């Protein structure tokens, strides 16, 4: 068995190996990469996503989200308070202001210590979930707006043609902006490219151990757990590495820098934070190996998780028993 300790693997494809996206994912899996739940891919030195980032300031962040925490430093939830629209230039200036800017620090480890000690006492503003792309149309390799669609993968594997579309999303971050513990919708893969700015630290639980994290979360968030049998789908709960270690939960961590891709694998729980002003692009995707995970994925039917148009068909075809209840949740 390849990668039996479920370590995060880092890959350095050549420009020739960067041509065929599906083939390289399958290669990484042949080496055991999926067992960690997360892999890093450093593009060949010849590649670029676009020529420059000098002209992005006029992108609108229609609904910036203020991430307000409740709980204790290592075990907390966040809610998203909607703020007035602002441009990416306005948001960058806000991220760099004395109130929001990254503090002085020694290295990534010191900054991580400071994040876990102090996150809850601040409410950073995240420009998350913005439909769009920063890849140049002429970038032919690993262009997240030109991937094969999940609807096409389902049709190729299973024969059934379904409605829906699959497009990327931009994330503009600042110091302490946070992504809560989650897997993807329908336990899909995700791919995330850090276009510019400061790093993003990730935490991940191996897919084979995801239920260990769920059982801890039910213990740590007992009211949420009674409200919903899949409340991590709400994407609100944070648990620190120290708390994970105290409770014996297997996990790994890694920091992504500008110019690097991360892939999350089906049922790989992940969480993390931004070091300072940055911009990432991410999209979900599927492979043949995903289908079985999609058929078994949990679902939120309490009404909180509320998701995309395209998830309807995935539930309807892969989980017809659950369909009726799930759709009541969505309506
Ligand atoms: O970057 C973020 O805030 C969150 N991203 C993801 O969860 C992902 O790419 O799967
Ligand atoms: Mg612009
Ligand atoms: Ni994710
Ligand atoms: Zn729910």
């Amino acid at each position: 068995a390849q990668n039996p300790n479920c370590n995060i693997m880092i890959f350095h494809p050549t420009k020739e190996e960067f041509n065929d996206f599906d083939k390289y994912i399958a290669y990484m899996e042949s080496q055991g990469a999926h067992r960690a739940g997360l892999a890093k891919i450093i593009p060949p030195k010849e590649w670029k996503a676009r020529e420059t980032y000098d002209n992005i300031s006029e992108i609108l962040i229609a609904t910036p989200l203020q991430q307000v925490a409740s709980g204790r430093a290592g075990v907390f939830t966040q809610y998203h308070k909607k703020k007035k629209a602002m441009t990416v230039g306005e948001y960058r200036h806000l991220a760099n202001s004395k109130k929001y800017q990254t503090p002085p620090h020694q290295n990534f480890e010191d900054l991580e210590r400071k994040y876990w000690k102090n996150r809850i006492y601040n409410s950073p503003i995240y420009g998350a979930d913005i439909s769009g792309s920063l890849f140049d149309e002429n970038t032919k390799q690993w262009n997240l707006g030109h991937l094969g669609t999940i609807q096409d993968l389902l049709e190729k594997e299973c024969g059934v043609v379904i409605e829906g579309v699959n497009t990327p999303y931009l994330y503009f971050g600042m110091w302490k902006t946070t992504f809560a513990w989650h897997t993807e919708d329908m336990d899909l893969y995700s791919i995330n490219y850090l276009h510019l700015g400061e790093p993003k630290t990730w935490y991940v639980v191996p897919p084979e151990h995801g239920q260990r994290l769920e059982r801890l979360a039910r213990e740590l968030f007992p009211g949420s757990s009674r409200g919903c049998g899949a409340f991590l789908r709400h994407k609100v709960a944070l648990i620190s590495p120290t708390v994970l270690k105290e409770n014996g939960i297997p996990f790994n961590r890694i920091t992504q820098e500008a110019g690097e891709f991360m892939v999350t694998f089906p049922y790989g729980y992940h969480a993390g934070f931004n070091h300072g002003f940055n911009c990432a692009e991410a999209i979900n995707f599927a492979t043949p190996r995903w289908i079985d995970y999609g058929k078994m994925a949990s679902q939120c039917s309490c009404g909180e998780a509320r998701v995309t148009f395209s998830m309807d068909a995935f539930v309807r075809i892969l989980q017809p028993e659950r369909y009726d209840l799930w759709k009541r949740g969505q309506d």
